[PDB]
């Protein structure tokens, strides 16, 4: 280096570029690095957070179907992204659903999480944020493992409050036991206690894509039983058919170690981060619910809600 | 032979070697002996005791403490830092640790780890290490969030398998449960499979600053009776005599998650990095059971080691 | 024009640009407008103020300063580090010098050095540089003892040259005899040719802190009266005011050993080293009367500059 | 590095090479390092001091004219190095004066030293035992410059107390004012309250190659004038005939900032180290005026010395 971290390094050409509006080579010589090196930080810049875009306008997202999707759902925060066919759905969206939690919440506040691309992708843009406002994290299911690409990816000096045990039992009655448990007893209350939420919406019309299934927590055949007894999508394991009710004929509802949805309502903000058109029903059917009272999608999305 | 008699003789090629630098053909023809003779004498010299090489460093200490540790415990690797002589003796056993653990890991290999001050300060320097050879980790025992400290400094496009449950269930049944899930049981076995192994060492006789019990996962009441069946130290809630023996009428014992000790020693090489005098007995007991084969500590904590 | 008027247009390709990182001719055709209006709606965005990069740091009120202290001043040079919010704000103070020192300093150069804490902990850090690159070093007053923490902490084969006489003398006379001595007088000459000047700067409102005074060179008695004669701070032992001017007044000045301010600016680069918000007045006299023209100090203290 | 600093890796070569006896290769794959670098630090541990070599024999010297030199002249110590045709001779000497004074020196005590090669040479083999023993330095002579060799080379902690004045002055006049500033005149009272003292012998005889004239302290021309007026050498500028007196018909004497001979003889162990055979005349004076009483040379000269 010279004699300045990278974090240094970064405002240094970020200040040059923006501020002083100079090539990417002009300041490749003038902090001593490779025109390579230059450039490599200016985008690690942005992707960490140091380097932040701000977009003052009201067409910041898809301003109308944002305005629509408040009416017809009665939301108190919703941020629709301009489509782009063919991209990472949660990378996308956790940019969004970022900036909108950069906002929501106050310094030292409780932030209750689900895992998740859609998450774990936010919680990553969200890692600078996280760190200087001093937030405190909490998994609002088991699973530990499903977790790691988001807090791990942040600084080791944050509280991160995790649930002790996995995100499904074999039994109903081993989950009975666990939650009884008092490290995650504790961890259960400590996650309704939470001033914002954020989850991810799974949706029994994406197959064999879906996080739940790809991730060995269900199985395809049961993914079938689930469909066929009416149901359209889910969070955090919990399923619901497209009127925004549990179906209570599903056995892993009882196996589910981890806040069910009716006491995750106890939230105050509740943000639901979901993309792709397939999902359109499931989304819908959670504002119905009332699970999520927030929501951060893409513009196709939105349109699908909309129309159907 | 130029009036001059063999201990004279020695001093004389002695210095030339030593303190002139010359080769001991130079020094053959300006004593007038056969370069045969010379090199005889010089060897004369060191095993009568007239030349003597004494290193003058305070890590002589160490390097002697250590060939003392490798003689009476069969230990494959030791490292001996200096003592309370020397500025932050806690925080250099995780930089010891961690380069002992670079010679030891190949690329992708499988690290298994155990939770406490000592291990995750060594899991965090050696943050760099691990990421640059792929190294994947995985814990030997329950509590998930006990080893957030060392993890969460962590790469997250990284392999990390946590246990999802508590380091300690409530009662040995609840235990046995725990460890039949699939979620769990996976993690056991992986655990097995390690190639290297990073473990902290506890004392009965650190009473409350107790790692295991300052964590409360182990009452103060619990502990008193510990020591009284006999148990001088413990390595993951295992606890045993002076002798190396597991103790067994302790209930803590079934009521753990995680592999026990003796599964434990199925890693090929095992380290151990702990410090404080106070470990002393524990230390050493816990090399005659054969659970560590590699340890990491300091000066002062060696000496009292080999003292008793 | 897909319905969308320009400012939604602008909000649009800014998401594209920075959040999706599209090249302007990907996203050209993207909302169906011509390659050339993408980048002109671009540079329109940031003009009108929808679109604005903050960078988010500590750092970024440093190179807000520097800036700042680069217009206010005649600065050629400048570096502001983060002040006492970070950790050993006087440690890192020599940190920084050293490597300002370093980019302007070429192989086999001429460096005259000043005595006081920062400038020996400036020279501590600076030892391996000036070896490796064969720095020429020589005092810019007597003292000889003052400069030993820093330049007894270098290599024995490096050339440095020392005035051979106290700091101050008792009289005006004796110090104009020592002045004349070949031996000292060609110190003198070669300091006036250096290349780069590394000079501290004491504040009369540090009071007895000072380390002018600490050492004795002046008695608290003396420093009351220069203050008292409108001196604010000094360089070298030579006192000016807020202006910039020396102080004529004062009797010091004509007994000390060593080069005069008005011929220390015969140096091409003259870097002073000075952190705490009490020295602020004085350090912005410096500039003032270009006794330095290159600046590293704290944050705290660069506001204070510039706030009076 | 390999976690450890070069001292420790030093410490750890030179425990490979003599406790376990192996190959300059075999230890350089297993500290991996270079068989170069191996070998590089092994010297490098030699020259600095953390590799002491021991020659416990009546032997290490040259008995006989130890004895010898010792009886005729009264002598407290004395070391005679064995002889070796041309060679660095202060620098073999340097060895020798350098184990002699780290016997004779107790810990926190102070050293008073004069310049020359002789001198500075046993100074830097003395670096390590100075900072460990924390032996204080004090100059004998003016000069600051001269002194540098050996005070250089040496830890930024110790004490050194350096007269800050040049050698010799332009005129008697100058010399005494100032012999009487505070800042000279309180060295000199520390120089004669020193322990032990070790100061170089310049002979007459050595023509322009004595450390007095390739200084450029005294003018060759000026030389002769002593000789001519019967003088065989000198002790930090002062001096003496064959007999060991002052001669009082020499100019410079009075210009000489810097303890007289008279004053220098208050030091309990007075140690002169000094080589050749056209010193063996200068040397002899300096024994018989009762300026060193104790000495350390090499054979050929020490034959010298008893001869006339
Ligand atoms: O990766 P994503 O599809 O964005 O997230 C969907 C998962 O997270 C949701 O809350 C449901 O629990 C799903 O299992
Ligand atoms: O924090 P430390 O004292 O270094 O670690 C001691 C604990 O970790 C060890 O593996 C044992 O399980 C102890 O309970
Ligand atoms: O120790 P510092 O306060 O940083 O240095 C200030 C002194 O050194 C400066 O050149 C002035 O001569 C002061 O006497
Ligand atoms: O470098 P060396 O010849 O060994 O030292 C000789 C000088 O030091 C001696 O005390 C005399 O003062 C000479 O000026």
């Amino acid at each position: 280096e010279q004699g300045m971290c990278e974090e240094e390094q970064v405002a240094r050409i970020a200040w040059f570029y923006y501020h002083d509006g100079l090539t990417q080579s002009e300041i490749s010589d003038r902090l001593g690095l490779t025109r390579l090196k230059v450039s490599r930080l200016l985008e690690k810049g942005h992707q960490s957070g140091i380097i932040r875009v701000q977009i003052n306008s009201r067409f910041e997202g898809c301003l109308e179907y944002e305005t629509q999707l408040r009416r017809q759902f009665s939301l108190q925060h919703v941020r629709v992204i301009p489509g782009l066919a063919d991209a990472d759905v949660g990378g996308r969206l956790g940019i969004g659903a970022a900036h909108m939690l950069m906002s929501l919440l106050q310094p030292q506040q409780m932030l209750a999480i689900g895992f998740g691309e859609a998450t774990m992708n936010t919680l990553q843009r969200l890692s600078g944020f996280i760190s200087s406002q001093q937030i405190r994290l909490v998994t609002l299911s088991g699973g530990v493992g499903s977790y790691m690409t988001g807090i791990g990816q942040l600084n080791a000096a944050c509280s991160v409050n995790i649930i002790p045990a996995p995100l499904r039992a074999s039994s109903a009655d081993i989950a009975r036991t666990l939650k009884n448990e008092n490290c995650v007893k504790d961890v259960l209350l400590a996650a309704q206690a939470a001033d914002v939420a954020i989850v991810g919406i799974g949706a029994v019309s994406q197959q064999d894509d879906a996080t739940i299934i790809r991730s060995g927590y269900i199985s395809q055949g049961e993914q079938l039983m689930i469909g066929r007894k009416g149901a359209v999508g889910d969070i955090l394991g919990y399923f619901f058919d497209a009127k925004g009710d549990v179906v209570t004929n599903i056995k892993i509802h009882n196996e589910l170690i981890g806040l069910p949805l009716s006491a995750l309502k106890t939230i105050p903000v509740r943000v639901g981060v979901a993309g792709g058109e397939n999902k359109a029903e499931a989304i819908a059917a959670a504002m119905k619910g009332g699970y999520i009272n927030a929501l951060v999608t893409d513009q196709d999305t939105a349109a699908a809600i909309l129309r159907s």
